[PDB]
């Protein structure tokens, strides 16, 4: 479970060929469905608008309560 740090609301898009962007707002809590080693962008759902899409990993981090 990932906690957003940095605003997300699909600028910059995701790159190519990965789907719709995920919005994120700081706070928001995401479970993760897609995230690679080689990729610098991750899917998920946030769990905050039950929404899911791609979204740059450098936005979020650790949720830790």
């Amino acid at each position: 479970k990932m906690e957003v740090f940095q605003e997300y609301y699909g600028i910059p898009p995701p790159p190519g060929a990965f789907g719709p962007f995920l919005r994120l707002n700081p706070g928001d809590i995401v479970e993760l469905t897609k995230a690679e080693a080689e990729h610098n962008w991750w899917e998920g759902r946030n769990t905050a608008t039950n929404e899911v899409g791609w979204f740059p990993c450098n936005r979020v981090h650790p949720y830790v309560h």
